[PDB]
Formats: structure tokens, sequence, C-alpha cells
């Protein structure tokens, strides 16, 4: 079973962590529809969705709102799911106490996971998860944890082989906890292995919707991490996500017509460059950014998962 019982406590406080949200037009604690949408590593809210689900959401008829933890979400990924789980929660009280949707890039799908699979309470206040491209199961392209080079907590704790991804596992976080669909590529070109189109991916979740593109769209058909975000393919996905009754895309909504790799069609001419653009700011980040030796140690409701790990103070106890 899942960890049970009452959330962890915050390491921030919850002044610093309401700071981190933002919603378009509204205050969290009066708005109509919100959907939480969570970065990738390297930006910030504005910069993972202002040119895609930010005005693709709000067409839809939900109020985009979004977290930003800082630095550009390379700090500890645990910290980042403190500001996703207080966001639901203010969100969903400031909607009437009805459920939301979570959409969310790259490292924000794992954080969504991370948050419900700790953090309890917030399972009855989001209707669904809708991840592109999530490495739920870290990724195998950045080496082994022992020929890292210095790298920012976050990207430390998705490297395959992680403290952090391993006590995801063994609490229960990789089958879904509700709703979930993904969507990934087996060309993407930052989180691997994600070609098997079966539980080995790292996009994958048991009785979770796993879309990967290309068995929908073919071998052929190809588009990159960012791509798995922008794509009209990925535009017509998630709006089925969004809108089907069951919380998971069905197969009924997308066909090999809606393969198109390019940024989804409604973008303004301007969205569609900066679509195509999204990664450059995330590499700034990443060179400005906090970087390390060693993974970020595991908060202690965490801890207890990943016995016999190594982390920056050691090695994980009982
Ligand atoms: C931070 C890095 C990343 O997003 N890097 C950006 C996207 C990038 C793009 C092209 C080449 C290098 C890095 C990362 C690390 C581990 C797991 C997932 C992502
Ligand atoms: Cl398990
Ligand atoms: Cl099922």
């Amino acid at each position: 079973a899942l960890p049970s019982g009452s959330d962890p406590a915050f390491s921030q406080p919850k002044s610093v962590l309401d700071a981190g949200l933002t919603c378009q037009g509204a205050s969290p604690s009066s708005v109509s529809k919100p959907i939480l949408l969570v970065p990738g590593t390297g930006t910030t809210g504005p910069q993972s969705f202002d040119s895609n689900w930010i005005p693709l959401s709000a067409q839809l008829g939900y109020t985009p709102c979004w977290i930003s933890p800082p630095p550009f979400m390379l700090n500890d990924t645990q910290v980042n799911t403190e500001y996703m789980v207080n966001a639901i929660t203010t969100l969903y009280a400031g909607s009437g106490n009805n459920k939301l949707p979570v959409l969310t890039w790259s490292q924000g799908g794992l954080v969504a996971q991370w948050g419900l699979t700790f953090f309890p309470s917030i399972r009855s206040k989001v209707d669904r998860l809708m991840a592109f491209a999530p490495d739920y199961k870290g990724t195998v392209l950045a080496g082994p944890l022992d020929a890292l080079a210095v790298s920012a907590p976050s990207v430390w704790q998705q490297t395959t082989g992680s403290a952090l991804t391993t006590a995801l596992r063994n609490a229960g976080g990789l089958t879904q906890i509700v709703p979930t669909t993904n969507l990934y590529s087996a060309t993407d070109e930052i989180c691997q292995p994600q070609v098997s189109n079966s539980p080995l991916d790292s996009s994958y979740l048991f009785n979770g919707k796993n879309v990967q593109a290309q068995a929908v769209c073919g071998p052929l058909f190809v588009i990159d991490h960012a791509g798995s975000l922008t794509s009209q393919f990925s535009y017509v996905v998630g709006r089925s996500a969004l809108r089907s009754t069951t919380g998971q895309a069905r197969s009924a909504d997308y066909g090999i017509t809606d393969c198109n790799p390019l940024p989804a069609n409604d973008l303004t001419p301007e969205q569609k460059v900066a679509a195509a653009a999204l990664l450059a700011p995330g590499v700034a980040a990443i060179v400005a950014g906090p970087k390390q030796n060693c993974e970020p140690d595991l908060m202690p409701y965490a801890r207890p998962f990943a016995v016999g790990k190594r982390t920056c103070s050691g090695i994980v106890t009982p």
C-alpha cells in the first residue's frame, strides 16, 4: 500500500510556498476552473508554459495557474514538491473544494507523483494528472551516478539509480495514484529509456494511460523532450485527457491524422517560435545554477524506502 495518514510537514514556510504560486487573472483563494502547471528542470512556470499550455488551457476554459520553485527547478525535488502540494491545497479550497487537473512537463511529472505518493491529502484534490515526458525512473543518458559530473540537486535525483527514484518506486509510486495519462516519445534525447512501449519506459505508470507517440504515430514520428510538451499531437492527447469522463485520455479521441510534431496549431506565431526554443532558458539556468558532487539527502518521510543508497551525508540507514 501507499503511504497513508498525515501529510509530512513542509520544510519551507507557507508564505514562501505561496510566493511561488500564481494564477492568471485571479487570486488562488478565489479562482474559477484552475489547472496547475508544474514546470521542467531549469525553468520557471512561465518559461515552461507561456508558449504552450498557459494559452491552450485557457482556451479550453481553465484558469492557468503555475508554480516556479527557485532556482528554476534546480533545487531538491522534494522541496519543489512542497510548492506543488501547497498549491493544490490552496487551489482546491479556492475553487470551492472542487478537484483540479495537474499538467506537467519533464521533472514536473516526477514532482507530481512524488507529491501524490507521500502527501495523501492531495489525492482527493487532484482530478487527474496529464504528464508530458515524465521521468519517473530518471534518465540513463546522464550516465551512472559514480561518473556524473557536478550537477544540480534535482539533476542528481533524476539520474537513474538515484535514492529519490529508488524511494519513489519502493513506496509504490510507479503505479498511478489518481487517473493519469503519460505522453512520451521514443526519440526523447533527454530521458531514456523510452523506446520499449512497455513498463521499462521511464514515463510508464502501471494502470495509467501510457501513450508512447510512436505507438500511435509510427516509427518515423519524431518529437524530442520539449516537443513531447508542445506538439499539436500532444495537444490532442492532452485535450482528450482533460475532457475524458474516466480521467485518462481515450484512444478514440486521437489518431494518425493528429501526428503533427510542430507546436500546437492554436498557438500564435510568436508562441510557436517560443515553443520551438523552449529548452534554451533551461540550459542557461543550469550553467549559472547550483552544482554538487552528491545526491541530496532524502527527507525523513522518504528515507525508509531507499535504505542502502548513498546521498550527500552518506549511506541511508534504517
Ligand atoms: C537538467 C537536465 C536538462 O533538463 N537539460 C536540458 C534539457 C538539456 C538539453 C540538451 C542538452 C543538455 C541539457 C536533466 C537532467 C536529468 C534529467 C532530466 C533533465
Ligand atoms: Cl512496491
Ligand atoms: Cl486498470
